Parts: structure tokens; sequence; C-alpha cells
């Protein structure tokens, strides 16, 4: 399996034509699962889920979607509440590919998008796996913005290699995962004017009149499906106190917490996450 | 596998001879695991772990021990801090069977015993799996005693079938698990004068000068092994707020929480618990 | 100051005529404050707050209102979501008495009423003091229903003296404040057939399709005034973990917790409660 | 009242002569109270509490002690666990001045000192007021080190004006209280080479084999006096989740949280803090 062999585009109508890049793998398998990546500068599906797609594709028909503003998907300068916008695009894509009810796996921003999809198109989302997700998280103890969110903001105002490395280093518990190569790859994608356009837009997108659509912790008591929340204990972007409203109010919630793990569970605990996800979504 | 085929006794010296009943299964398998049951009136290994022993014995050499005061183990009228007393007996048993370093799985009182064993005989305990455990739990929000602990106390003062059924019903989320048969079986064992002797003794045992040995949440920062905490979200004996000090202070802690699950995870979520335990202890 | 000397009535319109009973004291004091009692059986303004009123009336013009269904207020057999019903009744009373913007003090159900009033009529609510309040409380760790709520439901199905006693005993840390007289007084008021119809009416309302208006933890991020949350550490009805969402999301929140105090803060910490309320509402 | 008019010195014995500087005010007031400042760079009694002292001295005989390593107290290059070292120093001062049992008010490091003093010399500590205290705080949800602790360590490795400014900005909610003057004042006191040796000494002590004496969350169940915990909701050094163990396990605890307040409660909520302290220590 490669970036190139798995690569696909579709066009959907979200207030006009919108190009979506996605990867597709395990076309043999009956059970489709959609993967939505995290929302850090230069993130995309292939790199966010590089320790996961090969393993999951042995069990499931994998659709790993570059959310609008990321990877090879369109990067408009203007859009409404990000997770609602990404959810509309994904819904466009589900209609185009003929999908009915499909489980979703989402990290950080992608977990926000998964939850917003599942609330707006309730019959279309099956079981959710959400790792350190935004939107349904409300940090009952951590003063906002968190150290992770501050570093992301500092990069958007001053997009240097140094500010990106400082942001990546609060993503993980073990700093040695943030290798000179990783930083070079992410910085190369993040620093394009198209990406910085997207990165700005996404910032503004959260502080408007539809901020209510970002407070998904008010709405997840309505989710009827099983939902696996996965968190690193040392997550410094969306800390662990942000799991508590969702775990209480989602009737069929489960929570797994990993000690010695930051915001990137799917990377730092890839094997345990792969096995939780495979088991939770039914072995395929 | 049966109660009778698996049954074993040993004698160990804990301030004088002490008869221990245990079950042994999967004698073919290299990896030994010890199972310690919960501490409710009439609990014993075989019934506490009846949805678990057969599955676990396919992977591991299972030693499911009736703690002192329970099952077919001696029921002395007098003993010190219960978990320390049960830990000394288990340590006696490890020396007798030639065990070195062995993983432990423990529910409620049994989790207390596992943790006290792991602190007092640190080189002798491998990975721990603890479900709704006593001792390391400190209920930061729930006023003590909890509804579960009150019902256990009311039974010890007035040991009727009605008080036992009221206690069993706050053990589980789904009340239909508390069948007329289950109540009859547990009540028959719980109501013997030997058992009520044990049940009284165990009460007194916690409120002495060595109450510090029961506050294991002060000492688990010293545990060096991986530790899987498993909780039901609706546990009304040792509520979920009681997981927080252990999850924070145990360096290699993990936490799994099941929605729609009470104090008896190994029963109400038997399949998910069996698979967590098998995976966490290395597949065997 | 007596029940009779302070006793007042006003007729307001909520789907027709509605008789409201209230107590008035400290007439001529510059600052008016409205007290709203809790939802326990036979609860009323004068029994809930009798001692606190004499003290607050030294500083404030106190209006202590019997909520619809309680004390000498109308006890209809049916109504919508209680807190919006009680808040409309209260709005009627504010309009009739020409009250502008007034601080509100509420215990349990009355705290929810105060909050629903402060969200629906924002310009009419001043500073809020909420003791162990309903509606904006969401027990993130305590399984629902709590011990206190279960003993309230039990009384409501089997309205005996002995079930009322069981309920009152989990309102307080010091069970000696539950005198044979207090039981007799409250049993007398709770067991009249109109009060019984008012508690059967309360049943259907909280269990009915207008439940979202009860979930004010979703809404209190709109409150613009200072809010003082007051909690007994040992509250067994609305436990301390229910404070966390309101404390996080109300911009100008404060929380005060008293050790060795149940749900009835205004009784068990009488002095410290009066002094907090007086200082927080401005000394008068 | 001035630095010079209130300034006092006393020589006490802790592994030899130790010069302690303190401030005294409100001489002749019946009730003595000891204030203990925080551990930030260039922290001292008079800078930490200057405004609060004038107010508390209207009611109390105030002794505001510079802890060893700070202000004008001796700045040794080495010592044991700081809080037991500072508490022994304090015991020396209480013995020299013939103080019996005295209430203590402590911020951050000084709160830990107050607690260690109250556990080791139980008959000499009265009521405690602890603002965002160290030692008895255990951040159950915040990964350690916190943002505040990291900026303190950074200053300590690279003692520039700009690193001190970064530290002070995460002490407060309103970053405008961090004046160019405050920076200049604190940089002046923090950057003297003896203060530098005192912070390098502080390093080795907290990171050394005497760390268990620092973990007072394990011990505060022994405190028999009333304890008032005071917290800024937005505390980025010792965040609000660190209050929970002390609030649960101190029998006569109270907690007060202020919204829109950082770690420096005594500055950012000056009035409400003075009034709580005055009321709680008995009005004087």
């Amino acid at each position: 399996l490669t970036f190139e062999s798995t690569s696909r585009f579709a066009e959907v109508d979200v207030d006009g034509p919108l190009k979506l890049h996605y990867h597709e793998a395990g076309v043999g398998n009956d059970q489709t699962v959609v993967l939505l990546h995290g929302g850090g500068p230069g993130a995309a599906s292939w790199t966010n889920f590089s320790r996961n797609i090969a393993v999951l594709a042995r069990h499931f028909h994998v659709l790993a979607v570059d959310q609008p503003g990321y990877g090879h998907s369109d990067k408009r300068a203007e859009h409404g509440q990000f997770n609602r916008y990404a959810a509309m695009a994904l819904k466009g894509l589900f209609d185009q590919l003929g999908l009915g009810r499909v489980p979703l796996v989402g990290n950080s921003l992608g977990g926000g998008t998964a939850v917003r999809f599942a609330l707006d198109y309730p019959a279309r989302a099956g079981r959710l796996v959400l790792m350190g997700p935004g939107g349904l998280s409300i940090n009952l103890f951590a003063p906002d913005p968190t150290e992770g969110v501050k570093r992301l903001s500092k990069f958007s105002v001053a997009p240097t290699r140094e500010n990106l490395e400082a942001f990546l280093r609060v993503m993980v518990y073990d700093k040695n995962l943030i290798t000179p190569e990783l930083v070079d790859q992410r910085f190369a994608l993040a620093s394009t004017p198209e990406s910085l356009t997207a990165t700005r837009a996404m910032g503004k997108s959260f502080a408007g009149a539809d901020f209510e659509a970002g407070m998904m912790w008010r709405e997840v008591y309505r989710l009827r499906q099983p939902v696996l929340l996965i968190w690193g204990r040392e997550d410094r972007v969306n800390p662990l106190d942000g799991a508590l409203v969702a775990l209480k109010t989602i009737p069929r919630a489960q929570l797994h917490v990993f000690g010695q793990c930051g915001h990137w569970v799917q990377v730092e605990k890839f094997d345990e996450f792969n096995k939780l996800t495979i088991e939770f979504l039914g072995g395929g």
C-alpha cells in the first residue's frame, strides 16, 4: 500500500465545488470505516494514520479523508464553523460513494468533525472511535487556551520551523518521536501560502455567531451509538479533564486512557490503538 | 473444566496454619496468572470468575484463589488489616508453588489484595489488572460510605435474603443479572455462621491503628509495572471518581471505563474484559 | 418575625390564575433579594429558610417565594418543565410587585428555577447564590439517580413517615438535625392529598419530552452576572461533582465548598452561609 | 507601613545559625497570624503580601516571614527537602518569639511550608489558609510539569528578564498586572548571584531522594484544624484539579474558587481574599 496506490479525489458541492483528497485501501472488505486526521499545521490522512492504515485495511475498507484545508483537499480562505464545514463535505462524499451508515475514527479536529457529522447526519454514522477529540471535549480543570492550543496559535502568527517544532513537542509524551525529518516534512506542507490561508481561516472559523456548533459537549447525550473515547494521560492540547462530560452523557460511551502518552495516541500507542479500534468496530 | 476438577488446597503459615482453597486450570500454559475475587457476602473464586476462568485458561495457567474468609478457605474470627492478611497468605502460596514474578487480576476487595501484595512483595507481582478495586480507590467526590458500602454494612448487621438482594442489585447496572438462583446460591454461602464470623472480622479489620495499610492510594506511585484499571461507569460501590489518584500516580497505568456497567465488570462486560485481560497480559 | 406576620399572597397569570404564597421581611432595606426553597417533600420557604430570613432581613428586603406545587402556592395536577413553569410564575410576581433586576438565592430545585429565570429574563436577575442546585448540576462521576434522588422517588411511590425519614437523613451530614418533630412537621405538609398530586405532577414533568429545558449545564455559559455556587462536600442528592460544568462555564463563577456538610448548607453551616450570601450580594 | 518600619530579623538554629527576615505589623492585636509567600523568582513577604498586610494588620498581629532562600533570609547553597527545612526554620522562630499555636496563611511554596509545619508540630499550627498551595496539591488531570512550573525551570536555567516576564504572565488571569516595573523589581531581586544559588539549591532539593516529604497530599488526612483552600480557577502553576485530594481528605476543609483569577489570588481578588481570610481566622 502507498500514498499513490491509495490516492483518490472526488468533487462535492459545499457552497460551490470542493475537491476532496482521500486514501482508499482494503477494497475487498465488507465493513467500511472513515479515518479523519488531527488538525495541526501540515497534517494530512496518510502521515497522521501511517502506523494505522495498513493494519486497519487488513480488516476494513478504509477511507482516510484529508479534511478541507489539509493535504491535497481544497484550501478555501473563507468557510463557516470548521467541523460543520468538514462534516458537510464528508456527507457530500458519503452520498457520492453510496455509503449508508458507516463507523468513523477521528483524532483531535477530526474527532470534532466525526462528532459534528454524527449529530448532523445521525443515521449516517455508526460506532465512533475518537482520540483526544476537539468539540465534545470541555476542559473542566485546564485553563483555556491550553499550552498545546497556545503553541498552535503562536505558529499561525509566526510560522517558523522553531514554532512548529515547539508545537509538535507538546503533541507527544516521548519527544524523540519528533525527528528532524518529521519536522521538515510537516513544516514543508504547513508553510505553503495555501496551507497558511487554510490555517488562518480555521482560526477565525471558531470565534463567530455559530460558536454553539463547536460546543458539542452540549449535544453528545443524543448519540445512540457506541463511542470509544481514547486519550493519552499526558495530552497537553485536549487534556484528560476534557473527556468527562462526553463519558458521562454518551449512553454507550467507553473510555481508554494510556499513561505515558500525549495527544497522538494513534502514533505513540499505535499497536494498542489498532487493536482497540479493530475490536471495537467488530473485528471485520 | 469444573469446580471439582479445578479444586485444590494448600496450607500456609499466617500466624499459624491457614487452609487456602484455589482453582487451577490451563496447566499446559507457560504464563501463570492469579485471580482474586470480590469481597461481597458469599463471593468465592469459581462463581466470581465463572464467565472468565474457561476463556483465560485457554491462554494462561490460572490460579483463582479463595481469599481468607471466603469460599472453602479458612474463616478465622480474628486477623489484622484484611488486604495485608490476604496478601501474606497469597505470598505463602507463591513460595509453596515455587512462583517468582506473576501477574495478578483482582476485582474489588481482590484488587485491594493484589495491590497490597504488589507493594509488600514488589518483585513477586507482574502486570496487574484491577476492576473497581478497593484500597487504591479514594472517592474524591462520592461521600463515604457509598450506597454500595452502606448496603454491605446493613447485611452484616441484619443478614437477611432481602438485604443481600438489595446489596447485589447495586453491584450491577442491569438488575436482571440478579436472578432468584444467584441470590439463593450467594445467600446460602453468606449466611453460614463461619461466613458471618469472617464477614464481621473483615469489617472490624479496616478500622484499627493500621488503617494506613488500607490507604494504598498513598503508595501506588511506587508500582513499576503496567497496571490496567477497569471500571464500570455506573459502579455504586467504588465509584469512578475513585480511579483518579491511581491513574495519575501509577507511571504505567491504563484505564478502561465501560458505560452501562456497574461494579461487576468481569460479569456484565465479560467478553470485553476477557479480551482486555488476555491482550494486556501478553496473549499467552 | 413569624410565618403569619411575613405571609403574603399574589395572583399571577401562567395558563390562567395562579396563587403564589411568599414571605416578606426587611421592608424598606434598599436591596431586595428573592429566596427559592428546595424540592424535597413538604418543602416551603419558611421551613427551608426560617432562621436565614431573620438574618438576611437585617440587610435585605427578603421575598421568600413558595414555588408552584409547594407550601401555600397553587398545587396544579399538571404543568410543563417545572423550572420554566416556576420561572414564569416568578416573572409574574416580579411584574406585579414592580421589581426590576433582583439577586436570587436558590437551594436545589429553587436554584434551577433561579437559573432558568436568569436565562429566560436576563435583565431581571442580578447576582445568583445557588446551594447544591438542580438543573445546572451534572454529576460527572455519581451514577444517576443518586441515593438522595432514589429516596425522594421512593417516598413519592410510598408516602410513609418512614420513607420521609430515610430521605431527610441523606440531606445532612449530622443525622441528629433530623428530629422526630422535623419528620412530623414535614410528613404533615408532604402527605396532604394536594401536595401528593403536586409531587405526582412533578414526576411526569421531569420525565416527559420537555427535559432539555432542565439541562441548564448546557446553557449557563450565557450567565453574565457573578454566580456563587455553594456546596456541602457530603451532599448525597446533588453531589459535589455536579458543580464542575457550571464552575468552568459561568464566566464570573465562584464556588464555596464546606466540609462536614450535606445538601442543606443553609441549616448545617447556617452562620457561614448567611455571611457568604450577605458579603456576596454586597452587604446590603 | 513600610518595608523598613516593619522589617525585623531573628537568628535561629537549623544545622547552624540561620538569619530569618520577617515583617511585623498590628502589634498588640490579640491574634497573631504568620504569612508565608510563594516560591517564584525574587518572591518575598513584602512584595507578595504588601497590600494584604496593611489590611490584615487592622485585625491581626501579622508576621510575614521571608522563607530561607528568599528576600533577606539566609540563601544557603544546599539544604534538605525545602518545606521541612523552611518549617524547622519557622519552628525556631516560633520558639524564639514565644508563639504558642498560631494560624498560618500560605501561597504556593509557603502553603506547602505551612502544611509541613502543621503536620510535624501539630500543637503549634492553628487554622490554615492555603492559596494555590504546593505539596498538598496533586494535579490529577494536568500533565506535570505544568506551564507555570516549566517557565519557572526555564528562568532558572536562563535567568533573563524575558524568561521572568514569561513566568509572571502565567501567574495571573489579567496579564496587565505584569507591569514593566514589576518585571524590573522582581528581575533585580531574582538575578543577584545569592538568589541564583538559592534557586539552584531549590532545584537539587525537589529533585533528590527526600521527595516523599514533598508529597503532603498523602498526609493531610492528619490535619485536625479547619483548613480553607483558596484557588484561582485559571491557576496555570498549581491548577484547580490539585485541590481535590486535600478537599476530600482534610476533615474540616473548605474550598473557595474565584473565576477570572490566576495563581496570585491575594493580588487579583485582593478584597475578597482579605475578607475570606479575616472571617475564617475569626475576625481578630
